[PDB]
């Protein structure tokens, strides 16, 4: 059906259509042990879909996929909430597009329905082979699509493959103004034939339509990489700072990926079996070896380092020019007789010819080191190193090791880093070492991620959330990926930008990984 | 016409008396007090443009009548007046939120409430019904009420020159609106019209200089913030830090402190400001007198801009000397802190006894930048 | 109505009755904007009530209240889950008692319905004035009570006061066997007249009927009191170890109560403005003062210590005989020149005549301390002190301070403590201090409580949860209070008992604070 | 009543309305010694009012009063001329606004009727309380 209206002033019209490019199959539910009805008011409540919205500009090419949504109870808030109580479901959905159009100049949209186990093409030409509808920007207000439930079974259990709706640009947008854009918004509600089947206790790990984040300012989150210095600032660096293998790597697949843990307090202490021998070059250095509790010394599959023991990094050409710092002490009955400051390398002096690695082979400036003795390691900071670049060195998984992979931000976006400051251990000694002030940056801390590790994440959607700080009102929108990096869209120069650390994170909506943020952080300073 | 939620009519059977309205108060072209807002290309999506409680305050006449009454029951009929144009596109969302439910801060969540999507092309005379949601027979005052919320669903864009859209809202009560229990009109329900007596600014007092008359008004683009304590007021008091309704009497104070001096100058004697009330110096009440000048900023001693004032040694209430003297506001330099109100004052006079009380009357600055420097007041402690 | 059956063997009967000691009022819902129906299968699903069960023994006196449940949607799993989506409700519930009776010897039960805003008496004599039913242990199988919704409004919003059901012993139980007991179990389902009113988005902080706890072994939780030593053991001490004011105090009312925080890493560092003067007794000691960031130095309402800076305790008569340890260093431009070991008291030497306090006044063994100098404090351990008793000293809120209160376990139950071990800083010096190995115990760590800080807790119910460790199967049941202490029922001697720290917490049920655990930990060692 | 037309080229419409935000009272003239009729062609001759016109620009603020005309025989040329010959009068008038509008972009006008001995406000917000 169709319906046309005259706009105010009579300078155009707007259309509102209902279409069924129909598979159109209804199940009798003969094998369902019980058929569970719904509140009649759920069928009359059209809610925004997680995955919408998207914007169309003059630079948007045809053939690029703008939406890809599975037909399931997750399209509506109340069916998503209700579904946690049930075992199966059956029925189609009503999908409504809302086009903020005008008699701009021109352009067309195409929406198509795709059956399960069929690849989605990247051509507007091929989408016309599917059941579809076409729409014009000069007259489009709302298109309602009767999306069917395509299945070869009478009702669903969790884990099936489902049909999809795909939206694409059919003809490019045009207008006199270069800033004119068209925003598409999608809402959904179940069709009257929708039903649930079997009542079961709700799931505690339910992937819910709304994620609630308790008030916890960033400065309270501390710290996978420097767990002795409070977080006080948020950072935005624009030096192509793609994160190599670091600590604090958390994803909602595993918990902690790599040699990371949910208890990083201090700077995790480890010990070494300090055998030694001949050393060329430096005369004061001894080549010790690192022990591995909970990990066998002779298995490449597990990491050859204690869990939580990671960067401060090393391995640069100046690896022997720049030395790390540790509280070192010899092991004796009941504890450690003394705890002193010594220069440690944790690098690639002679034996490996490696880069920033994760041995299993650590070098020290101590000449007093003896073979038959265990020693303590509590890293503190740096000594003689540069700033802001030699802490974020680039290690990775070498050999047959399987660590966290290297990640980069998407084009047009940059990371945001939790930042802390390290004071300098300045000392006047006949024996002892100095230090240098340093800035330390870390990825998402487990205090905020652990909530996501429990609440859940819709599949294929990235969380969009705000950052509300001291009065007056100022909110910055970031995107929290399941892979565990929070990013922001930026414009301007490549300035290193500092953001406060007093504000609560607030969930806003579920968005696709490719979603342009309107709230940009103009890097001008 | 759209009714996102049905309006359940209540038979006021528990009401001691049912008071009827003038039948002509049901003319629906009276503006809604506060029901005005504009949209531009800069307005962000999800921004809240209007949040009105559904009460007799939605109409000019019910707001006047409600001062005579103790109770009320009924809903309202709203109408949208959109001064749109031919080149613009965008959408708004209007939602009804029940009494004891929080307003979300996402348009994604606002779609969970009963709502209507409004397009700028076809929304110039749309009618919305605002219902009365309650579990009681009628309302008293101090209740928790439902709300109407309007937000930007899709931002405003134009195919031509940029244009703003000003939107106004008019209302009239539904036929089931009623009042209850006549009471004298000195109640709450602030009046919908404020009558201001004609008093030019030159006839007003300057709380930060109550001896020089106001001469003009001015606007400065650099002054993006104000942190003053003197001369600040509020209607939803509450209170304001150290601001009086009698600024002239606020500008006299006394001081006293024992021997002492600043490091580089043995000519700057300490002095602790006395309180109009009495100590303890509790960290819950202002440390300085309720009346005091904020003529200072983050200045540091040493070739420094300073403050000028009168001083005089108290003499049994009798005769005391008075002469212009210098004065700096606190040793903020010696504490690693910016200039703040809790620092003890200094007076550039070695001739001062240590057990005496000295008067203070701020009147100017010396060797200092003009307004740009006294515009920024000292800091606080929290 | 009533129904009687003959038991197998014909040595008795069992009764099953339905009764309505009835208020019996039904609402027309005339003022509800919309009436929201329910799935018809929810009315036919009787689920256990959170708050049941309870056991009756020969030692149970009449007049003691065994159950006290409000009539609300929280009695059933599916109405509790559904209610998060709605604004109001209206209707009564069906409550079913299940008595595991026999022709034991004798005894009777009484169940009564109580209107809102009426106090519950502690006499079986007075409960007979309320509408009630009486029941006999020789023939009772199930009693179904039609509990009405007593209200003066047409439908409810969250926050009202509700009617109650109270169960009590009317005549004491008797039998030949001294071990015979009767277990009462309660289930509920809504009556057909039950309805919801208005659809609203679900609450992210919803108090849900099921709490899901992600797998996180105790050793990963570390540590409000010693955040540099991994948790490796669980402890049960029976020396009347009622916890005085400690750190790691978390409740689901506030988050962290007292000067506790969700980021306790390291051993929170603080600094002191080390003024000094004359000191009697010790000639090497100087009386320094503690600074307070984020807290004014001149306000009793806030604590006079940095947040997170707390015990190691002090203040005992041997407070000057037993000294604490800290990494101390003087403050200079860019950091600290040196970081050394010094003996610190943090006690009541001369100036206070206090006990373990939380000044604002700290004493050191350093003679080199100078007035115009900031110094660092990183507590490590003890020196010259006893073990297992001088770390759990008894401080509290003195003066006008408002800190966390002192708590004790209920009669018959004892605390369970997260425990860690501190190595000894042994050193051979001409200047420097030694240490002693110590055991450190802490209350609930924020890693596991933070889940409860988000999921929610039914009001008046304490969580009962298990502890599943390495194979083969061994599970220990503990009770997690909202006040933030986990306790276990114990029998036997007062042995200090050690439990492993490798096992995931598993939620079991909601129980009342007075609930005897059947899985006891017999302290025999 | 209302009436709508399509402009030449069909790029807009124009409206012509008749409205009575009505007090609407008619006198029987029972105490008039004689009732004096008018030429029937005077009722069919719409003449410009002295006091019109006025122009609206982008700089014109709401709340400023642009017209204020008393309802009397002076609104029409022929009743103004005739009235010099008479002692009294009774009856209402038809007032017609002519707007030289276009689909320019936007804007609105408000016209209100005000009874005698009532002050005219300086707010567009308050004019909505009058019939308009």
């Amino acid at each position: 059906s169709s319906k046309t209206e005259q706009v105010t002033g009579a300078t155009g019209i707007t259309q509102s259509t209902v279409t069924a490019p129909l598979p159109e199959a209804v199940s009798s539910l003969s094998l369902a042990p019980t058929v569970n009805a719904l509140d009649p008011w759920v069928y009359l409540n059209q809610t925004e879909v997680p995955g919408g919205t998207f914007t169309v500009s003059s630079a948007t090419q045809p053939g690029s996929v703008l939406l890809e949504l599975e037909i399931s109870p997750e399209l509506n808030l109340y069916t998503s909430h209700l579904f946690r109580m049930y075992a199966g479901w059956s029925g189609g959905f009503s999908l409504k597009l809302l086009v903020a159009g005008n008699a701009f100049s021109a352009g067309k949209l195409i929406a198509a329905i795709i059956p399960p186990n069929i690849e989605v093409p990247n051509s507007a030409y091929l989408l016309t082979g599917f059941p579809h509808e076409i729409l014009d920007f000069r007259t489009a207000d709302s298109m309602e699509i009767i999306a069917p439930d395509i299945k070869n079974i009478d009702y669903h259990f969790r884990g099936d493959k489902l049909g999809k709706l795909v939206v694409m640009v059919y003809s490019p947008l045009r207008s006199t103004s270069a800033d004119f854009e068209i925003e598409i918004k999608l809402t959904s509600a179940p069709l009257p034939d929708f039903k649930f089947t079997m009542l079961v206790p709700p799931i505690q790990n339910n992937a819910l339509p709304i994620w609630s984040i308790p008030q916890a300012p960033p400065y309270s989150m501390v710290n996978p990489r420097s767990p002795l210095t409070p977080v006080v600032e948020l950072y935005i660096n624009s030096s192509y700072a793609t994160c190599n293998h670091q600590l604090g790597r958390y994803t909602i697949y595993q918990g902690a990926i790599g040699n990371s843990t949910f208890n990083p307090s201090g700077a995790w202490t480890a010990t070494c079996t300090a055998e030694a021998g001949s050393v060329t070059g430096h005369p004061n250095w001894r080549y010790a070896l690192l022990d591995l509790p909970d990990n066998p010394t002779f298995d490449p599959t597990l990491p050859p380092v204690p869990r939580g023991f990671c960067d401060w990094g090393s391995g640069v050409k100046s690896g022997n020019k720049q030395h790390l710092v540790c509280f070192t002490g010899k092991k004796v009955e009941g504890g450690f007789q003394d705890v002193d400051t010594h220069m440690w390398d944790y690098g690639d002096n002679e034996t490996v010819g490696l880069d920033n690695t994760y041995q299993r082979t650590i070098y020290i400036k101590d000449p007093s080191l003896e073979k038959d003795a265990q020693y303590l390691v509590i890293p503190m900071g740096v000594s003689g190193a540069a700033n802001d670049d030699t802490v974020q060195v680039a290690p990775n998984c070498y050999g047959s090791w399987d660590y966290a992979p290297t990640v980069a931000p998407p084009l047009g976006e940059q990371f945001v880093w939790f930042r802390s400051q390290l004071p300098a251990s300045k000392t006047t000694t006949t024996s002892g070492v100095n230090s240098v002030p340093v800035n330390v940056n870390a990825l998402m801390s487990p205090d905020l991620m652990c909530s996501a590790y429990a609440s859940g994440f819709p599949l294929g959607k990235v969380a969009l959330l705000d950052y509300v700080l001291f009065g007056g009102s100022v909110v910055r929108q970031f995107k929290l990926y399941p892979e565990g990096y929070m990013t922001a869209n930026t414009t301007g120069s490549n300035t290193g930008f500092i953001i406060p650390a007093d504000g609560y994170f607030r969930f806003n909506s579920w968005v696709s990984p490719s979603f342009m943020i309107s709230s940009v952080v103009d890097l001008n300073l």
